[PDB]
């Protein structure tokens, strides 16, 4: 076959329910993750590929980054909170690996002002048990695949992409297979 279980992608021993169509994980601590928002646009070029209305899903990680790593997922909480992703996404991804001025969780907490939230909201977001639930939720949807690597692309709950055989002398091209593996995934 063009695409075959085991090789473009796998299938899940235990099909996860509820799972949305398409479940990201990544961490800000990741260099292929950074490389996959700022340079690949993977999840927007997975988005064009897909039904319109369908529901994509970003999770953070607590297994890179030691103390810092579980404050970004606390973070990323916050963000989805109050719907701010795409204003702290790449701020987040230079403070952590290019600037490495994110040393603690008040650098995380400027980052969030710089971009226009307010302290006051901030702090609130931070505190609030929505969002721990929210911690709690990116932690579930993890542990629920064992997960010890970032990226990573989960479909329907039943399907991981491994991009790892995709050619990759072509940015463009390799954006392409993976998001027509995403369409493919998602359509069986």
């Amino acid at each position: 076959a063009q695409y075959e279980d085991g090789k473009q992608y796998t299938t899940l021993e235990k099909p996860v329910a509820g799972a949305p169509q398409v479940l990201e994980f990544f961490s800000f601590f990741c260099p292929h993750c950074y490389q996959f928002e700022e340079v690949l646009h993977i999840s927007d070029n997975v988005k064009k590929k897909l039904p319109e209305g369908v529901k994509m899903t970003k999770y953070h990680v607590n297994f890179m980054g030691g103390d810092l790593g579980k404050d970004l997922t606390q973070a990323w909480a916050v963000a989805m909170a109050l719907g701010v992703e795409d204003k702290v996404t790449v701020p987040l991804f230079e403070g952590v690996q290019k600037t490495q001025t994110i040393r603690s969780a008040s650098d995380i907490r400027d980052v969030f002002i710089n971009a226009g939230i307010k302290g006051e909201e901030y702090d609130a977001a931070w505190n609030s048990f929505v969002v721990k639930s929210l911690v709690a939720q990116q932690e579930k949807a993890a542990a629920d695949v064992q997960l010890r690597g970032v990226p990573a692309m989960f479909v329907n709950g039943k399907y991981q992409l491994n991009p790892q055989g995709m050619d990759t002398s072509n940015m463009d091209v390799f954006v392409q297979q993976y998001a027509d593996t995403v369409k493919y995934l998602s359509e069986k």
